[PDB]
C-alpha cells in the first residue's frame, strides 16, 4: 500500500579535518551506505570532505528535490558539536576552537524538513563529540583514541556496522532502526562510549524498500531531479590518438559523487616507437592535485582503497577529491614523451582534454 513518489539521498562524511582530528571511519561508511542505498533505488549524492559553504549548499539542493511524497534520506558523518541544547555538524574547515555560526546546525535543517510534505524523511547523524513524516537518528560516539584499540583505517565506524546488517529490510524505518538500537546495546564495546536516541513522528507504515509510484516531476522540478540523478554518471573511456601513432587508453572510476580516478594506459605502440611513456598534467588549479599525488603505479599509491575491484590493472592512476571545487569543464592534458627507434631525441607531445563537468560538478551549486 505505501508508495514514495521518489527516492533521493544525500550522504556527507567529513574526514581530512584542517584544524581538528582527522576521522577514518566516514569514507567506508559513506561508500558502503551510498551502494546499499542504491540497491534500494534511491538516486543517492555523496559528498566526502566538505566546508561549510560546500554543506549549506548540498543540503540545500537536496531539500530543494523534498517534493510532496517524495522520501528523502540525509546522513552526515564526521564531527559533531553540542552546545545551548543544539547538536552541529562540524565541517572540514572549522576553526579550533569550535564556533557555533561556522557550523551546520541539525534544529534549523529539521525545522527545514517539517515545512516539506515529503512521505518519509530519515535524518541520520553519526557524529564524533502538518507533518513531513520525520524519523530523526542521533548516533554520538565521541573518541578512537578512548578505546585503546588499534583500527583497520578501512573499519567501520560502530553505527554503521549495525545499520548496513540491517538497512536492507523490508520493515518501517522506526521498527528497523530500533532493532539497530538494540544491536548495539547487545555490544559491550559500546558501554558508556556509544549513544543513539532515535526521534520520530512518523504517523504511517513507511519504510525505505516502499516502491516508486507515478513520479509525475512538475514543471520547475524536473532539471534539478535529471541532474541529481546523473551526478552519479561517469565521463565514458576514450582513446587518444597522438601525431607519432601512439594511443592511450583513459578511463574514469567514482568512489563519490566529488571523488574521481582517471588511469591511463598505452594501448598501442608503433614498431617506429621505441620507448613511450604517457602522464596527466595541468589540472585546474581548484581542485589543488601536486604532480607528486598524481601518476601513479597502484590506486592505493593515490589515496584509492574502495573501488580497486573496477580498476583495471597495469595503468597509472590519479584521484581528484576535490570536484565540489570545480567551477568550470574539467581540462586537463595528457603528455607523452617518445623515442623514434634509431634516434636519440626524446620528443615530447601533449593533447588537452575536456571531459565536461563530471558528478557532482554537474549541479548548480
Ligand atoms: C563519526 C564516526 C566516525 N562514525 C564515529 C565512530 O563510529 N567512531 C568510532 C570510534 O572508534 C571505534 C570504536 C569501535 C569500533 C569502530 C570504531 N571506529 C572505526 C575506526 C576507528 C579508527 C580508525 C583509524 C585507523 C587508523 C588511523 C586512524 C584512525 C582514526 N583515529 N581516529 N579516528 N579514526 C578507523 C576506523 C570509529 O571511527
Amino acid at each position: 500500500q505505501p508508495l514514495a513518489k521518489d527516492k533521493v539521498a544525500l550522504l556527507i562524511g567529513n574526514m581530512n579535518y584542517r584544524e581538528h582530528p582527522k576521522l577514518k571511519a566516514p569514507l567506508v561508511d559513506v561508500y558502503e551506505l551510498t551502494n546499499l542505498l542504491r540497491q534500494l533505488d534511491f538516486k543517492v549524492v555523496s559528498l566526502l570532505d566538505l566546508t561549510e559553504y560546500e554543506m549549506r549548499n548540498a543540503v540545500d539542493e537536496f531539500l530543494l528535490l523534498l517534493d510532496k511524497g517524495v522520501y528523502g534520506l540525509l546522513y552526515y558523518a564526521g564531527h559533531g558539536y553540542e552546545n545551548f541544547g543544539n547538536s552541529f555538524m562540524v565541517p572540514v574547515d572549522a576553526p579550533n576552537p569550535y564556533r557555533s555560526e561556522n557550523c551546520l546546525c541539525v534544529q534549523n535543517i529539521l525545522k527545514l524538513m517539517q515545512e516539506k510534505e515529503t512521505g518519509l524523511n530519515v535524518f541520520l547523524l553519526d557524529m564524533c563529540r502538518v507533518t513531513a513524516n520525520i524519523v530523526f537518528g542521533y548516533a554520538t560516539c565521541q573518541g578512537a583514541e578512548a578505546f585503546e584499540i588499534q583500527h583497520s583505517g578501512l573499519a567501520n565506524g560502530i553505527f554503521m556496522k549495525f545499520l548496513k546488517d540491517r538497512l536492507l529490510e523490508d520493515k518501517k524505518i522506526t521498527v528497523l532502526l530500533d532493532e539497530v538500537a538494540e544491536d548495539m546495546g547487545k555490544c559491550h564495546l559500546t558501554k558508556g562510549k556509544q549513544a543513539l536516541e532515535i526521534r520520530s513522528s512518523l504517523s504511517e507504515k513507511r519504510a525505505l524498500t516502499d516502491p516508486i509510484q507515478g513520479t509525475e516531476y512538475s514543471a520547475e522540478s524536473l532539471v534539478r531531479n535529471l541532474q541529481w540523478a546523473k551526478a552519479h554518471e561517469l565521463p565514458e573511456s576514450m582513446c587518444l590518438k597522438f601525431d607519432c601513432g601512439v594511443q592511450i587508453q583513459l578511463g574514469f572510476a567514482a568512489e563519490f559523487s566529488n571523488v574521481m580516478i582517471i588511469y591511463t594506459s598505452i594501448v598501442y605502440k608503433p614498431p617506429e616507437i621505441i620507448m613511450c611513456d604517457a602522464y596527466v598534467t595541468d589540472f585546474p588549479l581548484d581542485l589543488d592535485i601536486d604532480p607528486k599525488d598524481a601518476n601513479k603505479g597502484t590506486p592505493e599509491e593515490t589515496g584509492s582503497y574502495l573501488v580497486s575491484k573496477d580498476l583495471p590493472k597495469h595503468c597509472l592512476y590519479t584521484r581528484l577529491s576535490s570536484l565540489q571545487k570545480l567551477k568550470e569543464h574539467l581540462v586537463f592534458t595528457v603528455c607523452l614523451s617518445y623515442q623514434y627507434s634509431g634516434l636519440e631525441d626524446t620528443v615530447e607531445d601533449k593533447q588537452e582534454v575536456n571531459v565536461g563537468k563530471p558528478l557532482i560538478a554537474k549541479l548548480d551549486m
